[PDB]
């Protein structure tokens, strides 16, 4: 069932109902490739939930309120003193760039240990119930080595468990045991994670990898863009919190972390910002170290930042975020698309709280995998309803940068992502309607073939044409 | 069928979700009397719809962008600008007050008549397809009579006609002819027309109605606080304009009328302001007149008006207003919930494009009228759902002021208004969900009596008690 | 000596800065009323200082905070919390309309007295330390006289008081026993007192008027535009208050009225917005009968009132406008004005907190009163600085209802007010060099003729040419 | 002369006064360190003028007309068409991080002449009248030598030249030569350039160094920050473009480079942003490098960007910082606050259009320079006045990070920013004041020495006691 929304809408941002021939014509000049669209002619824009969503009255009336002092704002100040009240963090360090400055406490983690444990960077390895993709990326280019321990049940679709994102405790054990604990200079806890489509970590869970990290003195950072969604489904689905409130719920689940770092772009709320905080002195020095590297991450001194009002609307954000009737009603309407899909017959490889991946593969059986099939299938959603959806395949895969060839791609599928306080009921039954459609005019939709292809980043701006 | 939303929603209100417990204890402390709720207690406020819709993004932009001079404003020159373009009127008068300046317009043109006319006081009268309220009482304090010439089909709810406010042609010339030309002192033509629930004109009725006016020299005023629906309506139902803009019908329009006067807290979109125009030269010293009498309305010189980022918005809203995928959208949300309760057996007096007139003595037989069965309705629409909707009844009528004995009514009914722009189908849903419920457990619920009773309007802040 | 701004500019209007030819042919356009210029052509506006300043950023950023409920808003509630808190008044009623509602209260207050004490309409007097032209207005128009009881010591530049703005106490006295305390419907204390341009009342002669009324039961209305600007000037110059803080002194302050009414357009520092309050259940009576005919004031129903954010905007406002640096800086600003002029030998027949009165006839003694040398002095500071004022002379004035002949006028003025943080020293020293420039060339300035003049309030739209 | 803000303030941050006894307790709790001060405690802010200053009404309403699509962006649209009037660049990248992607466009730049022309890594030189300290570090740190081909004048306070900003063009073609064409991957053109505290560069040297580009085919890159201001001297000292308007000195400007990057933080008025832009298609390779590499920056997919408000409200900020009477007044207030300081004796050892440096040596000759008089200055203006600046002496330049020594420091710097219209005349002339009173008792000013001291970056925030 999908709840009516706890709240009124206050302002909106008109979007023009197209034609069919209109978005025809639309599809072809943009060399069918939705990412070519002009984004006036989508009309219910899938392609991200990050900073594409709504703000509340208070959040965007903080905007105004900015002071912009270099340094001593008092922006700045309310944003700490959120992140204090919220995580109980003591040291708060705001992002404007990617994520929550990985780039900068990964390198920082790294030379701590080395320096006080004789950590040995051709050998160090860094766990995460599930690393995102720019956190490893950060990891690696950083010359360190990156393992999931995911749990059995994270990509069984076959099997109902109620926190897919969980550490596998003795797989982390047996990992630092396997690797030394000298050479694991953190660890990181993705709430909610990002493995199959975004699945809860149990507090119970979090609580017993702190111990484990604890009794080895790892660093552990939890990766936050939707702590508060997290908090949500322990609430719902871990009986001892039943009753607790989802800030309490959020206290005590930063008990087992020593650091945080998260975009705000999700959870909080926000079209920018990100947070980099540690909870006590006891990561004094590593803040120290971090707030320094922000400055100097370029090799010489170079300044940038949040403005005020965006320090002082993240304040805020943090807040709202965690409304409990707000997060109930952004679930239920992931999981009302979901289960609409299903029931149509659309099959999904893998969803979640974060996204849906449709097989287009299932749904297009006609077209070869090199014809893209779910970037047909995308085109053709842009067709029959004017939504705007990305393809993660082979058209995203693209060729091996030293073969020139197609790269091997497991399956063809069609993200679905939901911006936050955005998209009606209705829009979620406009797009089950237009899967509908799609899987019964399925045999007369072609595959693609490029007319322009970039060498690298292929997906964004080339072009292609029908088969 | 519900329209998807044209739009993205962009800012929120957060509203808590009550429980049925707190409801019932909130409901007991306002005497059961929603006027007296707080609002953040109010999950759906259908109390009105008048200023208490959203803004598009360009109108609340348009705030910032206030010239607060005194005379000579930007702001102002936008608003006159927009007018102009829009309905083709020369001469404007932003107004701040109750609806547009009716109480500036009226004085002012049976003045008019009386100096070029011999207009006769004692037997002056002005018509209209359906005169509001307000304008109504203007009239008659300025000791003008009013009559109301609609259509046989206006009051019908068992035959269905495309323009129910339509004005009686006939009935107007024969009203004219019996009073005498010299003492019309002006012809009101409202639209939609507020005549069962909210009814469109016909563009044909509008030229006829004005052709009999002009023949007559008789000033006609447009009531347009819903312009942009009733241009829909037309553009929906009347052939001859089924491809012509909502523009383009607008346009057209105003060609029926030499001023129009307008609460812009409709289909204008805003929260706040109103319009006083006139089309052109012809009605100049009409215009200066208005303007004058602005000023000293109360006997003397008194100053007020929009502040300038109030007539920026409003400069836009006019044109937002007039969107046509938007009041696809809205009208088919009114008709949505006026088919859904239709479909569950709720039995409504009078249905249209401003409101439904659910007949709580109907709903609930068993409640004698001077208990209020619609107020108990409204206090049960709460309890169960949270929803504040307005009585339409014996409550509202009050007692004689000169018996103090209760005044009869016709029927007991129980109004629902749509805000603009605020609500969504899942909300539309939870109401008709909730009428479901109540007429299930219709027979257990109460009368009222009272407990504190003003001398006067009464339904605002009197408290009463279950019986 | 101008204080430096005690804040950092955060927001700008563009102005124009334009030529001497380009002023010279804009000024004729406008038939040489300055009032008929357009905003954009004006570089420094002192038309009036009524809604025309500036507001902080949290008073701007609460206007997206609004709570557009017909009844029970939260906004209505933190408007009435800021001025329980503030004047420690219990009940609050907002007004959009003509300063604070004084068409309201006046009606009540005599009827109220009338039941109570057998008032006698045809013998009615209200007295006041200085009634403004609008309250004196709505008095008469109800049929009450007015007087005014200030000091000897109010008009006389000659002599330098404190508190200009007292009530002329034994003045009182005698009025009441003259006029029968049966038949003073109220009292009015205007704070700062408009008399002379705007001169404070002490907090003594405030407590020993009250003690005065009520001794013979007199209902007193606290008519507080410039509340704020009054209690710094007792800060400054009543010894007893020097270490208090304008909040305690405003407290204090309106123990000694038992309701206030107030335009929020000038030290609350709003566009819009007005106040209608009472002090505590004494008057609950008052607050129930206007708040009552706040709604049927028309004869019939009728509804408006200011949008949510406007309540919100003016809840932070009046805390705003309190800030002693503020309130010290804007003062200081005025006098510097003041002194400036004084300097270079322009006199004023009255200068005070409120605005300053040039004396054009001392200034132009070339130009015949009936050839309105003020308006003369007007368009002369337009065409060399891009100033504009306004006249209060002969023009204004204007010809006699019944004999149509000019009416005789005591002085020919030109009024100066300054917009509350709008303008700097800059500009204050552009202003004071402008004048120094007109009074060297006054002898070739020319006096003025109609081309085009209104039957009435032909100062806002008549046009004339040089003689 | 300060000319008069050719603007009216619409919106206010508060700024409290203190007392001289607050601020001396402040600035010892902050270790006699303004960067340790919050900014609630500074009632002059002249740290920096990036991303301080205010915005225009029309660009604090853009913030609300986002569009925050991921691509396709109507706001993105709407900033490229900006670009394309007023520069006539053709291709525009929107950046958020430190200036305008310098960190993107260098690496692009060698990597295509190394291409193209076999440019050798190891002999690679760039050119600039003055590279910005960030643009020399991004050259640099990709193992690019860098030279500033300023001229003779450029630092010669002694004599007095139009445009000191100038490129050494002898110099230039020397260097070239010298170098070897292959060998300089590109020129870098900054205006106003940051030699001598800010000089102007002239439209017909700007010319000629292009042609000189041009004729070895050397990319040529506009740093502009200060766009607008070089166009505002270019207009106000060469006589060529005496009539031309700014708009019409920018777009011919821009014909002399291929490229642009600028921090949108000065001239372009908002607190956030930056651009990096290509004029046509000659440069469409260089632009899609720069956009793909903008993505893959890290070494893998990152995803950030401006919100769409910003863009929108940028968008706009490059019109009004284009406004000529906004220019005048600019510059004209910073011209005054250098004169003013000079007529007391205070001696600057640069002074000009981005900064005004004042010798604290010379004023306060009795402090060894390891005490750092400078920022001993800093703490006294602060205790005196509420200023707060940066030092840009000893105290900045740290000590040898191989010999923990002092580093040697030719001068002892305090340096003065001041925000775009944030300040008046009447702060210039207490800033004017503070020094005086502060060269009045200079003798009694005391040395500082550590009590904290970081090892990088130590001004930022070691604390300090006196001597
Ligand atoms: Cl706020
Ligand atoms: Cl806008
Ligand atoms: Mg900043
Ligand atoms: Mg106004
Ligand atoms: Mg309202
Ligand atoms: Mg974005």
């Amino acid at each position: 069932k999908h709840l009516p929304e706890p709240f009124r809408i206050r302002v909106i941002e008109p979007v023009k109902r197209t034609t069919r021939a209109y978005r025809e014509e639309a599809i072809i000049k943009s060399g069918m490739n939705p990412f070519l669209l002009d984004s006036e002619d989508v009309f219910i824009d899938l392609l991200t939930d990050s900073g594409t969503g709504a703000v509340t009255q208070s959040m965007q009336a903080a905007m105004m309120r900015g002071d912009e002092a270099f340094s001593g704002s008092r922006s700045y100040y309310a944003l700490a003193e959120s992140v204090k009240n919220i995580f109980g963090y003591q040291y708060t360090i705001p992002t404007h760039q990617g994520r929550g400055a990985e780039q900068i406490y990964i390198p920082v983690l790294i030379k701590k240990r080395e320096q006080e444990k004789g950590l040995d960077r051709s050998k160090m390895v860094a766990f995460s119930n599930y690393f995102f993709d720019t956190t490893q990326g950060h990891s690696q280019i950083n010359g360190c080595t990156v393992r999931n321990v995911y749990i059995k049940e994270a990509f069984d679709t076959g099997v109902r468990y109620d926190f897919k994102g969980n550490f596998d405790l003795e797989g982390l054990e047996r990992g630092i045991e396997e690797v030394g604990p000298n050479n694991v200079p953190y660890i990181v806890a993705t709430i909610t994670s990002n493995s199959a489509g975004g699945q809860p970590v149990s507090l119970a869970n979090l609580k017993a990898m702190y111990s484990i990290a604890k009794k080895y003195d790892i660093p552990v950072v939890m990766d936050s863009a939707r702590f508060a969604e997290n908090a949500y489904f322990i609430k719902q689905r871990e009986a001892e919190y039943k009753d607790w409130t989802i800030e309490q719920i959020t206290r005590e689940t930063y008990k087992y972390a020593d650091m945080l770092a998260m975009s705000a772009k999700k959870d909080a709320m926000v079209p920018m910002g990100g947070l980099l905080c540690m909870k006590d002195d006891s990561f004094f020095d590593v803040y120290t170290e971090c707030r320094t590297l922000c400055v100097v991450q370029e090799g010489f001194p170079t300044y940038g930042g949040l403005e005020g009002g965006a320090m002082e609307r993240l304040a805020v954000g943090l807040y709202d975020g965690m409304n409990l009737d707000w997060l109930a009603y952004r679930i239920a309407q992931v999981q009302y698309l979901v289960d609409g899909l299903e029931e149509i017959g659309v099959v999904c490889q893998q969803a979640g709280g974060h996204a849906a991946f449709v097989d287009a593969g299932k749904l297009l059986p006609h077209i070869p995998a090199d014809q893209f099939p779910a970037q047909a299938l995308a085109c053709e959603l842009y067709k029959v309803a004017g939504i705007r959806a990305v393809e993660i395949g082979s058209f995203l895969l693209g060729r091996d940068p030293k073969t020139g060839k197609q790269l091997p791609c497991p399956a063809e599928l069609l993200r679905l992502t939901i911006p936050r306080a955005t998209y009606t009921q209705t829009h979620m039954d406009f797009i089950i309607e237009a899967f509908k459609h799609v899987k019964e005019n399925a045999a007369n939709i072609k595959g693609l073939t490029f007319t322009y292809e970039p060498k690298v980043l292929r997906h964004f701006t080339a072009k292609l044409k029908e088969v």
